[PDB]
């Protein structure tokens, strides 16, 4: 098995979890220690279902920029026995484009699902169901419902979290490493 497949599968085994909130099914990325990230619209409450069990949420932080604009990312600290494998080093320091990215989804309905979203470009502002959102990126791929929280990955880098699409294009919240400091 080659290195790209092996990386995406190992992300799936150790960091990308199938979860459920009252809003439905999502892919969650565990980043390090007990810190994970979800799309803001998943609205995690005081507990969240993670694969086979209900896990309490100790804290949730919705990220905004310096103008107070939504970034569509909620950081949660979980009451789990496990520390996540620390993947912060694979997250770039600044919001980075990529060529030939894969979107990795892991939901009860869409388990270990690989989507060839292609090139990922800077996009910036996005009006996401009435909600202004910054620091987004775009891929020319017709992503669909159920894929939010999916992890945008390319060559050992973890660059985005899927948040929406207009039927011909898909959009992610960009990741940067300082979010998980
Ligand atoms: C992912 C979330 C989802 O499916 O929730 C229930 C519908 C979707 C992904 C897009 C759907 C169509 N194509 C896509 O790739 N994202 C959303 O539905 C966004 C619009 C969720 C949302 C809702 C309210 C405020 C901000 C974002």
């Amino acid at each position: 098995m080659g290195p790209s497949l092996d990386f995406a599968l190992s992300l799936l085994r150790r960091n990308v979890r199938q979860v459920q909130t009252d809003q439905g099914h999502f892919t969650m990325l565990g980043v390090r220690d007990r810190l994970a990230v979800l799309p803001r619209h998943s609205q995690p409450g005081k507990t969240i279902w993670i694969e086979h069990k209900l896990v309490n949420i100790l804290d949730a932080v919705e990220l905004v920029d310096e103008q107070g604009v939504n970034l569509e990312l909620t950081l949660i600290t979980l009451d789990t026995n496990e520390k996540f494998r620390d993947i912060t080093k694979f997250i770039p320091e600044n919001i980075s484009t990529a060529s030939d990215a894969t979107l990795v989804i892991n939901t009860e309905h869409m388990p270990s699902m690989f989507v060839p979203v292609g090139d990922v470009v800077q996009y910036g502002f996005l009006n996401l169901s009435g909600k202004p959102t910054h620091r987004t990126m775009m891929y020319n791929f017709p992503t669909k419902a159920g894929q939010c929280g999916g992890v945008v990955t390319s060559v050992g880098k973890v660059i985005g979290i899927h948040i929406g699409g207009n039927g011909r294009q898909g959009f992610c919240a960009g990741l940067k490493r300082s979010y998980f400091a």
